[PDB]
């Protein structure tokens, strides 16, 4: 006897443990220590080298995740995590991808699902009017929204948009001559976006920002460095705005890089991967003020929307630049029900609308503004700390619930350098918080960004606790000796 | 106050509701029609607006679900759904990404979770030992696999690094002399793939298939055209022949295409989303034959190995070619920085997707499921064969039959009996197959690969099929297809 895979009673029976497996997890997630403190190579050995084959019970296996595959795990959802950005989840968008998956298909065209493409093409409508975006993006205007999964897989649809668009016009040739800009605080996902679509790699621009202005790029440098492209034969053709860079979450403004990128006539991506979400609160939605005149507006609804990895929202004034770059069919139906495949790269398209459904109804815009303010006081709280302590300084402008601080030791530049990469992975080595750093500006700051949908103000106060327990223990015991190496 | 998005007593309590909900669903199932009966736009009249200010009851939203989603849902779970290719799930796979939900790292680099990059190269060479790939394709020996979301993503990462290969020796000036190769029935995803990663669109070729093969691609007729365009000023650079093709599941031989796509230099990657799964079993492992003189072999893990979606598996000789193709680091750099291999950075737990389902099922069971598919598929192909109204087109070769009904100029009033006919089987909500046209000839597709499908189902496709041809060839006349 072989009970089917898909056996529907079996499937109770072992998804009921895997709820309380991970329900159990959310309640014991702060036991362990929040940055992994494995080897590299330690699952090789701890696991066999061939695929088993007679069944293992989901009994073994479920133990064998605790004991294996957890101990090997960086918790991103302990409410003691503040590296990187937060991977926002939610009770609501982890049943949005469970539907999504339990139903399991494959909306690649209107027929396959037909609710799988509305669904989505509604709620890109609701997450719109949320941002106050206008309706040049979305459909009620003449505009659209696609889910896909990564800004980087968004930006790439996007600046092949672009592309295509140049090169249909002046010929496909002068690939080689198209320059894409961007700032040096950019992520890099620009320039893999660059790489993959055909773009020189000699052709890419990394805009100097400057202190002055906390390290948003200046439409005033940006239009000078693209004088020099055109004086040298070049085509500019793609920007792409920041607001809220990964190192120093800083802000781009948009309003004059439009200005300058209309007078050449190119595309202007918005990137607010995390922190597009806070737009939907009035005291924040300024921040994307100019975003009528982009091309196009990109934001990771995972980053900072609880709804689980991965689901990215790309917003677009022209739909049919992305169907008539990405579209298989002839070149003369491009230009002649929605087709979310020609939007982007994956056929295979999953249902992803489900997730954001479901946020967006289990909680309301209300209590979801509530949500993303809860942990910008929070950070602004670990802001207050630092700053009523002598000992550390703040670096560049709180922007959006990220932090970025320093301890100043009693050029010193390289020993102030060398205290923050030893102050900072002594507090990281201890697993009882997480946070990164970012060298900006030749400054060595540590970035403290809460996110964690676990995250209470208990926890903000306990890392604010650990930070100052070693900034004691480090300075009490200084000598330059020891930091100027 | 106010109750965390993410508590854990909240989160078991609706998490069990959605359990018995799919379960409820995978139970049911059968009782909808396989293809949605909703019009176009019927789902912006069904809803409001604007998201809502307040929170919505659990208990309603799903209520939305049954009423408003479901009616909007082609049932790829459905054990009558025979449409297109299979989208293979499983209690194991589910649990999978369950998993994979419930911890949600991001995999962007080995210490956001080890785990999540260890696990992954150890299932890839379960896997790969399991096809008897050689060992230029696994960690053990001197190659690598990884894990993506989807195969035109995965043909992607090869094109744009086969690309960089030859642009990096012969200068990237010379982009728009390269040419991607592949058939007349080759998936478009080779297309989309090449149109993204800066080839030229006049340089996509689509090789010509005759029937007299199969509408397999010929090396001889390969070469033809790579002289071709030799002597036109242009590069050839990539092929990528196909096991199981979409259409009619043609099967490209591996091992003379690779002998002429090492003549040129070029870059052979081996297509088996579909049928790649299958090379478990020791009497199929056949059809990738000369796997060994290709360059990357890419299967989807949706399709045919009850992962669910999504779940492609690729398999390069050499991961050095994609990292110094798609990593960001100066040109002068380029433990496993995975995120180099792919066009995702923001990489989720897919291994233990893999992790489960070799593991509660076991190799040999595996075998048997995708051996029962073939089967039940053999066994239709058989009752096709004994009813002399329908002729099979075309070789089944896995788990698929491509039949048509014939009548009792010639060719366009068959098609057209074959398109009525087809399309009030799949109207009746009962059963749902879709169809291909392949060298001129309507055929329509069988594909046996739902999870839940058994052999009474099959058998009552056989008998809806039957019912039909009854009724459309009873009442036949020329003029009604002559149009
Ligand atoms: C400002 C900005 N834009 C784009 C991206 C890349 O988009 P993606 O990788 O999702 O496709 C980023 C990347 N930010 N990634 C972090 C900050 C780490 C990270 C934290 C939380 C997540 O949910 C993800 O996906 C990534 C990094 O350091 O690389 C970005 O900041
Ligand atoms: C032989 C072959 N190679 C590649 C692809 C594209 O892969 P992906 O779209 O997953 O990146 C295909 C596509 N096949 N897609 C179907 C058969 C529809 C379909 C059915 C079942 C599924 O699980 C998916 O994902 C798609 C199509 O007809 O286009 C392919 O056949």
């Amino acid at each position: 006897g072989v009970t089917n895979p898909l056996d529907p009673e079996e499937f109770r029976r072992q998804g009921h443990m895997i709820i309380d497996f991970l329900a159990d997890y959310y309640r014991d997630v702060e036991k362990y220590p929040v940055r992994s403190q494995v080897e590299p190579g330690y699952l090789r050995k701890r696991l066999p080298e061939t695929a088993p084959y007679n069944p293992e019970s989901i009994e073994t296996i479920l133990q064998d995740v605790t004991t294996e595959i957890i101990p090997g795990l960086t918790h991103w959802q302990s409410p003691n995590y503040y590296a990187y950005f937060p991977s926002s989840g939610s009770v609501a968008g982890f049943l949005g991808e469970m539907l999504s998956t339990g139903f399991n298909v494959v909306g690649f065209n209107w027929m396959s699902s037909p609710a799988a493409t509305e669904l989505e093409s509604v709620v890109m409508d609701w997450f719109g009017k949320m941002l106050n975006l206008p309706e040049s993006f979305l459909f009620s205007g003449s505009g659209g929204g696609v889910l896909q999964g990564t800004s980087c897989e968004a930006i790439l649809c996007t600046l092949t948009a672009a592309r295509d668009r140049k090169l249909n016009k002046i010929g496909r040739e002068h690939i080689g001559r198209l320059v894409v800009y961007g700032s040096d605080q950019t992520h890099c996902a620009l320039q893999k976006a660059a790489q993959v679509a055909g773009i020189n790699p000699k052709n890419f621009r990394a805009i100097k920002t400057f202190k002055e202005n906390s390290f948003g790029l200046s439409a005033a440098t940006l239009r000078e460095v693209i004088l020099e492209d055109i004086e040298a034969g070049l085509i500019p053709l793609f920007v792409c705005p920041t607001v809220g860079t990964t190192s120093s979450t800083a802000v781009d403004p948009i309003s004059p890089i439009c200005e300058v990128a209309k007078e050449y006539e190119m595309w202007v991506h918005v990137d607010a991967a995390y922190a597009g979400s806070a737009c939907i609160c009035p005291e924040f939605r300024h921040f994307i003020d100019g975003v009528e005149e982009a091309d196009s507006f990109s934001l990771n609804a995972h980053k900072w929307f609880f709804t689980t990895l991965d689901c990215c929202c790309l917003w677009v004034k022209d739909p049919s630049a992305l169907v008539k770059a990405l579209s298989t069919n002839p070149e003369y139906l491009r230009n002649k029900v929605v087709d979310y495949k020609d939007w982007q790269i994956a056929l295979s398209r999953r249902f992803r609308s489900l997730k954001l459904w479901m946020v967006l109804r289990s909680y309301g815009v209300t209590n979801l503004r509530n949500f993303l303010r809860s942990h910008v006081k929070m950070a602004k709280t670990f802001e207050g700390l630092i700053c009523m302590d002598g000992r550390f300084e703040i670096t560049v402008p709180r922007t959006f619930a990220m932090v970025c601080f320093r301890l100043l030791p009693p050029e010193n530049l390289v020993l102030a350098n060398k205290l923050n990469q030893v102050y900072l992975e002594t507090v990281n080595a201890t697993g009882s918080v997480y946070m990164t750093h970012a060298v900006v500006g030749g400054v060595y700051m540590i970035r403290f960004a809460v996110g964690s949908t676990l995250t209470e103000e208990r926890h903000v106060i306990y890392a604010w606790k650990i930070l100052q327990e070693h900034a004691d223990l480090i300075l009490g015991k200084f000598s330059e000796a020891d930091f100027s190496s």
